Order: structure tokens, then C-alpha cells, then sequence
């Protein structure tokens, strides 16, 4: 389900405890629209962000 989303590699997964920190970090670094963090298929937090959805 791709292209749109996409993970923020190297991303230090602490932060996805820090509310709306991903989100923060996917617009103001990555020039995203959006981010949030979500487990892989592998059972890992990632911060994954968004350039089509706000």
C-alpha cells in the first residue's frame, strides 16, 4: 500500500512516545504531510510518513 507512505529510516523509535512527535518530525524534516508510528511485519515500531495525506 505504498508510494504514499513511507518509513523514516533511522529514526530513533523512543520518540514515537512523545504525542504527535513523528507527525512533527515527518513534516518539518522530511517535508512530509503527515506521520505516525506503526509496527512492521517484523513487530518494530516505525515512524512512517505521509506526503499525500495530512
Amino acid at each position: 500500500m505504498d508510494k504514499c507512505k513511507k518509513v523514516y529510516e533511522n529514526y530513533p523509535v523512543s520518540k514515537c512516545q512523545l504525542a504527535n512527535q513523528c507527525n512533527y518530525d515527518c513534516k518539518l524534516k522530511k517535508h512530509a504531510r503527515s506521520g505516525e508510528c506503526f509496527y512492521d511485519e517484523k513487530r518494530n515500531l516505525q515512524c512512517i510518513c505521509d506526503y499525500c495525506e495530512y
